[PDB]
């Protein structure tokens, strides 16, 4: 597991492994010492050195720095602007469900959602890069391949967001002529500065995600300490340590300089801010205002204003157009309550106060002590800095010595700190929901309260350093959670219009059961088939986990699943006639298929939720097409099967017998289905007929169908489906039905699910259709793959088409069949096999590139990562056997993977070059790892299905 | 033309052409009959009736309808809430030069921004749509390519939008499981009825995109009419005629519901609302703060506060942040004048007056008469509806009562309507700018005025519908001209900082001439070498239009471009050395090219500002590859040059010689050009040579290099770049310098620069390399294109390979002319010309779309396109015997076009079947157009460039 080391506020240091419920061996966590601030440069270089000690197993620092890749996360500052959450410390602000995004947990916070990337950008690191740095109060997102990650002492990711925002945050400025390096950095630069700067310099705006090399460490550590020893001083990382960093730095440092930087642009990034108020509802908006296609959102709910979000939350007042850029989270909303717009509230238990919060002021309750509240009211454009005195120094937009006026107060009861808002104990601790509403309204819109005032002086007083110190997080997280219990039964009771049944609902059901929660109940039959699906399968995980049968529940899931597939597999009406001479023999063949690229993403339901992407090949193996149907008339009125590698023969003479799909022993379920959606059914055929026997009469002859599959069914290279497909086209050549051969592949899929198969659509087209493909398709039940051919250079050219190497192992899956695993998975929105599957669309487009290029060596090293993929999403798909086979020649190849589901059988090899293969060849000929194992001679197919008549 | 109907004021129905300097055969517009209002629908009637009693002709309505598709615009309202622009309807607004958008015209107006993506909707929909309709009132943005137009009666674009924003305009409801179909339209449902149908509706509003069909456009008619008579009624497009539409309509109609509708979601849409004054603001801002990439952003000025448009306007004061919501127009700002905040400023001629404009107050001075001035004051809430005794109503912010009592009035002073603001006479005419200001003073800030009270007593009494319609607009367009004067010397200065240089510069040169101003003055060396050649080729236009010298200003443009494009002359040196055996000869040989679509996108410098798509093939004709070089050792220490189709021989003995390319009567350019490229020449070569005797010494031989191109110069097949490029291989495998082919094509561009062609890259890249290829290259002087190779199924498989034919025409032509007016229109930034180089690398995309997708006919219909963007690109690309020769066999073809630059020379025909190209052959073989033409058999070409050894 990556490690992840948080420098937080010292007060969550204790509680953060329970409140947050991860595990202390991949999440290490300190603070700041007590007393004294360090700034991001010294808390980092202060995380590094307790994690150090804390694991310190007898080598030195440098040495430990280099034995594991770490992900360090400062959130650890004071959270001026972010005063809801600073007790928090931002990085654990909860995050609302995306209104397009499905699989995401309802408990997210920015921590959970930010880390997936910092974990892919350290994994595509280098190894000499052992540090990550990054700050947790903001929501990165990168929706294109990430680069190349170059090996510098400084790598900083970067992005070109707008000029007005890149006015807040630092910026990269490198010269016109040597985007590559960084000539200087800039902190918060002015529009008159960057505009200046536009004529000769590219700024990318700082996202704060850093990569350092050992030696930036050490210079980092060196700069945190004093000048003799162990001497902690303030340093901060992005000022001091990063404006001494480019070609002409505006700090000078003998030993920062000599650092070479790289900057580089986040490929498709976005970036949104979570350290202030205003932004905590500004970049929420963004997010949600990406989509805004309702076939792509999930949640169908009508807001009265977009910037509205509520979580772990109840809200007893009516909400209107009139209350926008509202944020409502941990609180509870009283019906006797008046809210305006722009408002923050966090952390209010039940209540039913008669209180009014005017435009623009937020509520903040932080739990204090073992039953004690302290109440917060600050403003959205608060920024909690200056000395009290001043007219800019302001306390809920109200300038703080206004405040005091108004209230009748004087600087004589505030003991303490003067010069800085953040250190003035002003906010009182109450011990009772009515002294809490009473003091709110007091220091809020109604400072003539008599009560409120007294209770004010009654009470003591804690400034928000104060409150971030102590503040009781327990009972924070323990009303978060009741809130959210009952958010659970809302969001199940409001399915119809909720985000219920697009989250992850594996988690869900994790939390149903540790909070004691029931079962959703069964939805009705009117609800969307998709729905009852999550529904079963939810009903079904739950059923599990408690420790009950799960088998019927999963069983009806499954069976929803199939009868929705239905589109047209009912009433697709066929009229089949006598289309060959009477000694005629009609001869269909197909090869079979290699998967390059985007596997599994065309299984549903995960296709029904995204589409699919996949590249993949017809191949001949050993110079002829495995997959083989002969169609001929017959003397008697009835119809014969025959198949040549089951050896089997069987008649079937009634519509009864012909669609006896399941029939112990047969093997003849597929020509069933076939001539079934050939039109020799009632159901598929126009023309209704008393019996096969007649309708047979009628065409003129008997029908005898001999199959071939020279491929046995599980070995990987799609034979149950070209079967189907070229059983599908003999019988469309025989019976003059006039499919081309995309509709054969859609009468296809229409006949794996008559036979509940319950896969994708990949194999047929890769089978039926020539070349080399790019299939996908897009959302919903209709699932039909559009299709562009790519160029088959890299298989045909001489220098080329002898590296493609296919070797049967001899080895067969050990494991179990994990496909059904992975079906629930993704009706659970399982997120990290959702996650996964996207990952292999993008992947399945980045093949589709390589192959366009031309570019042969990337071809193959993706076909190793298509590998990966596979291997990450079973497990079972490569057995210690085929591993051994593959330690024998990985040396020698750009890339392998096995073709399909894999679990052994074939391995596809890519040679590095035609010697590579021929070492290959002779290497796994001289080692064969059983007497079963042998080379096969695999050519692409340029003729896809083919047909003909004797 | 496709041509335009508008429906505008009836003030400006009469001036519109001369205005807006439009003929009246592409151009006609009416006005609702005085006196009645006829809605949308009724005047969309009225529109169509008006113009086919002026365009009759002879003709029934019906086949009038057929002739021709045409775009109808409303613009023809009240404009209540936008005064400043009421009497121009609008539709005529001047609209702010966008600062991220190259080729816009200074003049532009919202019509002019918003007819072309009508215009591209119309031409894209099916023959059977004649009419489009749309509002005046909106600017529609489409930044995604658009769909295919279904055939439908009525065809109407959506945008997915904010259930708070639709709930202020039509929307469109599509049941979820048909989003294909129209259920019912709704026009400003509430937010309840957008939560009943969340559930089980889409709702996407209604952008106001209708197209309808001729029968349609009867129902419509009907309806608009009255039921005996031929008297015109009130019937709204969308609010009676669009809720009779649908499966489920919510208002029955017999004959409406018959209709086929077809809902599209406008892709990449974006919608801003331009009916109110503050709108005319906010739009514009959103507009302006649209893009943010720096590469694509050329005016780069920060303005005190963004949200502050000023054009054609002179301002004497200082603008300050605190100005913001801040619009200037055809007015002068005198240096005594006192703003704040949110006004709009319009018509104010040249004045010193002493005038406060308070916040949120507007001025407007509409020329009226042949000498007077009214003076309209209002505010920007103003709405000007309700009687006046209501305290809603409103004026310059105060409530109409207030401001006639604070004046001294009484309601005996307005003679006429009291019931609606818009109708009561109180803006006074005044005969002089003096008393303009004193009345204006009086009717804002200073109510205790004496004079200005009585000049209002004293003059005339207007309404804003009087303002509206008799508004003198000669005089409002003469004084916006004259400001545009000054401001056109303005910008052309203050060219490092104004949009100057990224806007149209042929208008702004016919502007320059018209109005009588001196060309820009030479920018310094110092600035963007980009602006040097604007500014060049602007003062060539200059000149040429007023009837001087031009040559030389345009000559130093094209000078600029070159050096602009050298670049690695330096960090590119090369060591030829002998790498042949003394009796072997080198042979290189590349076959020519035809470009299927996204020709004139890879020319400089339009490739320069937006990248090129350019679609290609590499063919060989009658069987052979037409360039071919031949290179050998010579005994003596020379350079010796053939060349069989010229038939001459040229000795090169020195680099002096080597490096004459303009050598007067030699044929030997290119391949001298190649030779110094390769290292010959001092420039190029690593090592410095005495001579280049001494070189070919060291070297070891002279060298004999013989040409041959079997196709005849100006062909249009790639011959100069293509012959470049084999020659530059043949001396690279001579030579051992171990170039790539891309190394070949760049090294190619920088031959072609050497030589001041000043072409693209793509004619090297589609002859070197192999098979059919798009190439795509990114904006910058740096070109070195991607290459993404297609399947060349429909060009090599038997049932497609013999649809190709190439058709020699036995036309010869030089098109440098072509290339010269195309190249300095690029220059420019004509408008016309970067708007079709947009469609065309569009059309490119689309090409290389349909190649893929393995569609025949689709590509047929491509190339047509193709063809029709070259001829709309350059009226000189088909000369009349061209095309003569095509409608000889227009009707058997997919499509056809000339390769390359056309003029004549070589046409490519796809056949509908062999049938039709056995067809085409016959005639073009038995109807020969002269005694040079004749069919030349092509073939795909799998080698590209080709070089072995004797
Ligand atoms: N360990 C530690 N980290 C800090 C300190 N100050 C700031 N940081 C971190 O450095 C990053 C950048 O600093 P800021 O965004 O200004 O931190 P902040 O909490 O918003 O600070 P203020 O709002 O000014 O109170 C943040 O993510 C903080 O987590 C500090 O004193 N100690
Ligand atoms: N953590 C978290 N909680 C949420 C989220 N969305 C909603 N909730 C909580 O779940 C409760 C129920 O959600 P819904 O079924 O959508 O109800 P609602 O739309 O918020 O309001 P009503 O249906 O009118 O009661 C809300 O009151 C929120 O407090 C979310 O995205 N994340
Ligand atoms: N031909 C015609 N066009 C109209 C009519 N009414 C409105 N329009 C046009 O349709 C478009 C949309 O209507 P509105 O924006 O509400 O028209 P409007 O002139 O702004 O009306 P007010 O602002 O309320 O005074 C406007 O640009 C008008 O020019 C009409 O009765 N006949
Ligand atoms: N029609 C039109 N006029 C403009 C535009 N931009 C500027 N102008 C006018 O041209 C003059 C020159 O403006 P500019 O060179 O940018 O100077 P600046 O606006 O003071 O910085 C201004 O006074 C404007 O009135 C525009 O986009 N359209």
């Amino acid at each position: 597991h990556m490690q992840k080391l948080l420098s937080l506020p010292s007060n969550l240091v204790q509680s953060f492994h329970e409140l947050e419920r991860v595990n202390r061996t991949d999440w290490f966590c300190t603070s700041d010492p007590v007393g004294k601030k360090l700034g991001s440069g010294g808390g980092t270089s202060w995380l590094l050195e307790e994690c150090y000690n804390e694991y310190s197993d007898g080598a030195t620092f440098g040495e430990w720095l280099e034995k594991e890749k770490r992900i360090l996360l400062h959130a650890g500052g004071q959270s001026r602007r972010l005063p809801g959450y600073a007790p928090s410390g931002k990085i654990l602000t909860p995050v609302p469900v995306f209104r397009w995004e499905r699989g995401q947990h309802l408990g997210q916070n920015l921590l959970s959602l930010q880390l997936p990337l910092y974990e892919k950008i350290m994994s595509l690191a280098p190894d000499k890069l052992h540090t990550l740095i990054a700050s947790g109060d903001v929501y990165i997102r990168s929706e294109k391949p990430l680069q190349s990650i170059p090996e510098a002492d400084v790598v900083c990711y970067g992005l070109w967001v707008d000029p007005s925002l890149a006015t807040h945050h630092g910026v990269f400025a490198s010269d016109r002529k040597h985007p590559e390096q960084l000539d200087f950095m800039l902190q918060k630069p002015s529009l008159a500065e960057l505009e200046s700067l536009s004529k000769t310099h590219l700024f990318l705006m700082d996202i704060g995600i850093w990569l350092l090399s050992d030696r930036a460490v050490e210079i980092l550590m060196k700069r945190s300490h004093k000048e003799s020893s162990e001497e902690l001083k303030y340093y901060d990382l992005y000022s001091d340590f990063g404006l001494a960093l480019g070609t002409h730095p505006r700090i000078e440092d003998e030993e920062v300089n000599t650092l070479s930087v790289a900057i580089l642009p986040l490929p498709g990034g976005e970036f949104y801010h979570y350290g202030t108020s205003k932004e905590l509802i500004s970049s929420t908006l963004s997010v949600q205002n990406k989509v805004y296609d309702q076939r792509r959102i999930m949640h169908r709910k009508v807001k009265p204003n977009p910037a509205m979000f509520v979580q772990n939350a109840v809200v007893r007042i009516p909400l209107c157009a009139e209350n926008a850029d509202l944020w409502i989270e941990n609180s509870h909303i009283g019906p006797k309550w008046k809210i305006a717009s722009r408002h923050i509230i966090t952390g209010v238990p039940e209540n039913d106060w008669s209180l009014a919060v005017p435009a623009g002021v937020c509520v903040d309750v932080v739990p204090m002590g073992d039953k004690g509240f302290v109440a917060r009211p600050y403003g959205l454009d608060d920024v909690f800095k200056g000395d009290l005195r001043d007219s800019k120094t302001t306390l809920t937009g109200i300038p703080f010595g206004e405040w005091m006026s108004k209230r009748g107060l004087s600087y004589t009861d505030l003991k303490g700190r003067t010069d800085d808002l953040q250190a003035v104990s002003v906010f009182p601790m109450v011990n009772s929901v009515e002294e809490l509403g009473l003091v709110l309204r007091w220091m809020l819109s109604e400072p003539e309260l008599e009560e409120g005032k007294n209770i004010w002086l009654r009470s003591e007083h804690f400034s928000a350093d104060e409150i971030s110190a102590g503040a009781n997080l327990k009972r924070l997280y323990a009303q978060r959670e009741e809130f959210r219990k009952g958010n659970w039964k809302a969001l199940a009771v409001n399915h119809e219009k909720s985000v219920f049944y697009q989250l992850d609902l594996a988690d869900a059901a994790e939390d149903f059961v540790r909070l004691g929660l029931d079962m959703p109940e069964l939805l009705p039959e009117d609800a969307l088939q998709m729905s009852r699906i999550h529904n079963r399968m939810l009903r079904a995980r739950i059923l599990k986990l408690d420790g009950k049968d799960y088998r019927p529940e999963e069983q009806a899931a499954f069976d929803l699943l199939r009868d929705g597939l239905l589109d047209g597999i009912s009433n697709r009406k066929s009229t089949p006639k006598l289309d060959v001479y009477s000694d005629q023999i009609v001869w269909g063949r197909s090869p079979v298929r290699i998967d390059m690229a985007g596997g599994w993403t065309d299984t549903p339901p995960y296709s029904l939720y995204s589409g699919g992407n996949v590249v993949n090949l017809a191949i001949e193996l050993n110079g002829q097409p495995p997959l083989q149907v002969y169609v001929k008339p017959c003397k008697d009125f009835h119809i014969v099967l025959r198949s040549i590698d089951m050896g089997a023969m069987e008649i079937v003479s009634t519509f009864d017998e012909l669609q006896d799909y399941k029939k112990i022993g047969s093997p003849f379920s597929i020509p069933k289905a076939a001539l079934s959606l050939a039109g020799f059914a009632p159901a598929f055929s126009a023309v209704s007929y008393a019996s096969l026997e007649e309708q047979l009469k009628d065409f003129g002859a008997g029908i005898e169908v001999t199959l071939l599959a020279a491929i046995p069914a599980g070995s990987g290279l799609g034979t149950s489906s070209i079967l189907a497909s070229t059983v599908l086209g003999a019988i469309n050549d025989f019976c003059g039905l006039a499919w081309d051969k995309n509709e054969i592949c859609q009468r296809t899929l229409v006949l794996e699910q008559l036979l509940t198969t319950g896969g994708g659509w990949q194999d047929q087209y890769g089978g039926v259709l020539q070349g080399v493909k790019l299939l996908q398709t897009e959302a919903g039940f209709a699932q039909s793959p559009l299709v562009r051919w790519l160029p088959d250079h890299l298989f045909t050219h001489p220098e080329y088409k002898d590296c493609h190497l296919l070797y049967y192992t001899g080895i067969t899956r050990t494991a179990k069949g994990i496909l059904a695993e992975i079906v629930s998975s993704m009706f659970l929105n399982s997120s990290l096999h959702l996650n996964l599957l996207s990952e292999m669309k993008a992947h399945a487009l980045d093949m589709n590139e390589a192959i366009q290029r031309g570019s042969f060596v990337e071809f193959g090293r993706l076909v190793g990562k298509t590998w990966e993929q596979n291997k990450a999403l079973d497990s079972g798909t490569n057995p210690p056997a085929v591993e051994a086979i593959i330690d024998l020649i990985k040396d020698y190849t750009l890339g392998y993977k096995l073709p399909g589901a894999g679990g052994g059988g074939y391995l596809y090899m890519v040679a590095k070059d035609p010697q590579a293969a021929v070492r290959i060849r002779k290497i796994l000929t001289e080692n064969a790892p059983n007497p079963r194992a042998r080379f096969v001679e695999m050519t692409l197919s340029d003729k896809g299905f083919q047909v003909s008549r004797s």
